[PDB]
């Protein structure tokens, strides 16, 4: 019951800061501006210890299975090469992208009806909140 308030299907229903966050990240024009367009959905499962997170969207779809605690390698929907860990953290999922030196935060939380994700590189953090879908 790992993460049973997370699981289910998502979409994007407000952003702010996303176009600095990516400009902090290193992310390219053309990829900022149509991937800022992006109005994706998250689904979210869980199977065993096995969660799986996918990103649907016109940009791009997504997916990453995982185990908690559990390092693996991912490619980002803007191309880069990184080495994640997520972790839950007093509820919250704690998403850690490694790479080339650097490294971003990603959080998801449940508050009310909404998940609520957080990105932070260096200074600049985004809040993009979903709803059920
Ligand atoms: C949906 C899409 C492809 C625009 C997208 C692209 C990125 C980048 C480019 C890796 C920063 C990203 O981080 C996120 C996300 O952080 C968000 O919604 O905030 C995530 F992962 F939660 F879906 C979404």
């Amino acid at each position: 019951h790992m993460c049973d308030a997370f699981v289910g299907t998502w979409k994007l229903v407000s952003s702010e800061n996303f176009d600095d966050y990516m400009k902090e990240v290193g992310v390219g024009f053309a990829t900022r501006k149509v991937a800022g367009m992006a109005k994706p959905n998250m689904i979210i499962s869980v199977n065993g210890d096995v969660i799986t997170i996918k990103s649907e969207s016109t940009f791009k779809n997504t997916e990453i299975s995982f185990i908690l605690g559990q390092e693996f390698d991912e490619v980002t929907a803007d191309d880069r090469k990184v080495k994640s860990t997520i972790t839950l953290d007093g509820g919250v999922l704690v998403h850690v992208q490694k790479w080339d030196g650097k490294s971003t935060t990603i959080k998801r939380k449940r508050e009310d009806d909404k998940l609520v994700v957080e990105c932070v590189m260096k200074g600049v953090t985004s809040t993009r909140v979903y709803e059920r879908a």
